[PDB]
C-alpha cells in the first residue's frame, strides 16, 4: 500500500502551508486523501474547530494536523492514528499495520508527534495536551 | 464548470448518509470536495460546529449540509453559498455563476432549501432556521 502521486502532490502542498490538516484513509489497499482545510488562526484553535469532524465512530482513519513551529525540515506536525474499538479486527490491523507506511510516505523527519486513540476524547486537544505530557 | 466523476463518487457517498457535510470548492476551474465531515449527533447539534470553521474569511465555497429528513428522493439537503465580503471580485463571480450548475450535478431533487450568506450570521445555524421563516 502506498501513497499515490497525485496524493503526494496534495502532500507537498500541505507541508508548504497551504493545508492546516488532512485526513487520510485507505481505500482499495491505497492512501488516500479523504478531507483537508487550509489554516485560519493558531494551530490550537484550528485543532477545536477541525479535528474531531473528521472521525467516524466505526472507521479508522489517520489525521496528519499541522502545527505553527518548524523543525530542520519545515513545519512538524502531529500524526493521529484514529482506530475507534466498534472499527472491525480487520479494520484495526489494516491501520495499524500500514501506520509506517504513511509516515514514509509523507516523511517521517516532519513527525513530531504521533497520538492514538480509540474513543474521541484520546485525540481531542485536550487528548493532545495530556498526552504531550 | 462541472463536477468530475471522482467528484460525483463522492457525491454518491455523501447522499447515501456517509456524510454530513461537504465543502466543495472551485479549483484549477473544476469543482472538488475539499472538506467532508461524518454525522456525529443530530443534523442541529452537528451544524455550527461543522459548518462555521470551514467558511474562510476571503474565500467563498459551498457547503452541502445533510438534514436528518428524508424526501421520496432520500435525505434532504441544505445549498449553503458562501461568498465573503472580503474575497477577490473574480472569486464571487465564479462561484455566483456555477451555483446552478453545482445544484444540478448533485441533483435539485435532493435540495431542500438553498441559502446565502456573506457573513457567518447568514448561514449559521440561527441564520439557517431565520430563514426558513
Amino acid at each position: 500500500i502506498q501513497a499515490s502521486e497525485d496524493v503526494k502532490e496534495i502532500f507537498a502542498r500541505a507541508r508548504n502551508g497551504k493545508y492546516r490538516l488532512l485526513k487520510i484513509s485507505i481505500e482499495n489497499e491505497q492512501l488516500v486523501v479523504g478531507s483537508c482545510s487550509p489554516p485560519s488562526d493558531s494551530w490550537e484553535q484550528d485543532y477545536d474547530s477541525f479535528v474531531l469532524p473528521l472521525l467516524e465512530d466505526k472507521q479508522p482513519c489517520y489525521v496528519l494536523f499541522r502545527l505553527d513551529s518548524q523543525n530542520a525540515q519545515g513545519y512538524e506536525w502531529i500524526f493521529i492514528a484514529w482506530s475507534p474499538d466498534h472499527s472491525h479486527v480487520r479494520q484495526k490491523m489494516l491501520y495499524a499495520a500500514t501506520r509506517a507506511t504513511l509516515k514514509k510516505e509523507f516523511g517521517g523527519g516532519h513527525i513530531k508527534d504521533e497520538v492514538f486513540g480509540t474513543v474521541k476524547e484520546d485525540v481531542s486537544l485536550h487528548g493532545y495536551k495530556k498526552y504531550l505530557l
